[PDB]
């Protein structure tokens, strides 16, 4: 379709899901003519696009205010993904839903958008470049990489809260099976059609379902299957 | 500020991979990041070795103004550590500068040896224009071009000799630095280089900076600091 490039797009998205830290490159406003590298944590919004919470006094915020064009570099050796994007600050109506998902990924950030001078921005894709550990270069159109999350919001929140409240034992099984860090017990942070995030201390990790899950019942089935598994199933 | 400049240089010394952002030629108006290894030159500036066919090389050729981002390694809360953004002008070294660059850089990155003109590669120095340092608590300091780098009076043949002799004669002192410090122990550490404030160990892929108790301006002062660390039961206060 071509098959390599469809594989590449999925691999790109998996890398995007598996990380929660990126290097943002922006045009320096304070120093015209210079690019500017900064670090940002992120999660994905309902449409599968990077969502950031950035401070009004941060260089990268001033830079995006003057010129929304930027790139994000995210790592897996080693596979690497570049996103070319136009950043947009979320309208007031968009903030509640951003905040709810972002604060689940980053609970120590809670209320920062209200009490401190932080705002949510979304990176709107213009192009992606995925390079595998073997060095195969795949340039991909804007819409090829993101995958919408039909759970984002209320369905997801109920799923995550029930898992953290009533199925901590199963969560321990996932960590064991995947060989994740065990300095603290894990909690679910979020769920998408392809997998789920666990937070472990500071500390985010993505795990794939054995197959895609389009509704909460399919998610239940995958999680039960994972909890009973003796090794991580593939595909 | 004085605190800030020192802490900035400390991070620069402690790291060996940075994110270089350049003006994109392929997609004008989008800055592109790439990961580059680096060490510091005799003047304390970043020295990189980049392929004639790499995109970031074509980018720097068309516009040498760039950013280099360094930050504490493996940080899970990435905004709870210091980060340093260097704004710089990249300059390809003249033929007269190449030998001293290769000799130091190849000590830091042995696996690269003679990639310059068996392979596609040339040495470039990042000439500082401005630094933006953010501390672990989130204080922002903008620093002048010359505020952060400190020259290394050992760079080249003095250093090469001190390092070669520590590695041949004092493997035992080196293993002890490793124990005292951190620090991976499967290999067998080698000294990579020495500066007035500290020294680098390679293990084995694998670079690590360790401070002297106080700056050492001459080779007699570095021997002293290295003897003290060898006999030290715990790492001393700086
Ligand atoms: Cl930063
Ligand atoms: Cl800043
Ligand atoms: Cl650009």
């Amino acid at each position: 379709a071509n098959s390599m490039s469809v594989e590449a797009a999925k691999n790109a998205r998996e890398l995007l899901l598996k990380e929660y830290r990126a290097v943002l490159s922006t045009h320096s406003k304070k120093w015209p003519g210079f690019p500017f590298g900064s670090v940002v944590p992120y999660c994905l919004d309902a449409e599968g696009r990077p969502l950031i919470l950035i401070s009004r006094i941060a260089q990268h915020t001033h830079n995006l205010q003057a010129d929304p064009r930027c790139s994000m570099l995210v790592g897996e050796a080693v596979g690497r993904l570049t996103l070319l994007a136009e950043a947009r600050q979320l309208a007031e109506e968009e903030v509640a839903a951003a905040a709810e998902r972002y604060y689940r990924y980053f609970p120590e950030s809670a209320d920062y958008h209200r009490v401190h001078d932080f705002d949510f921005w979304v990176l709107q894709p213009v192009q992606w470049r995925f390079i595998g550990g073997f060095g195969a270069i795949h340039w991909l159109a804007a819409e090829r990489v993101p995958l919408a999350n039909p759970f984002a919001g209320e369905a997801e929140r109920g799923m995550v809260e029930h898992m953290n409240s009533d199925h901590a034992a199963a969560i321990a099984h996932y960590v064991e099976l995947a060989g994740l860090p065990a300095h603290a017990a894990a909690q679910l942070a979020g769920i998408d059609t392809e997998g789920f995030h666990l937070r472990i201390g500071q500390g985010l990790h993505w795990l794939p379902f054995p197959a895609a899950c389009g509704n909460p019942g399919a998610v239940r089935q995958a999680l039960v299957q994972l909890a009973r598994a003796e090794r991580w199933p593939t595909v």
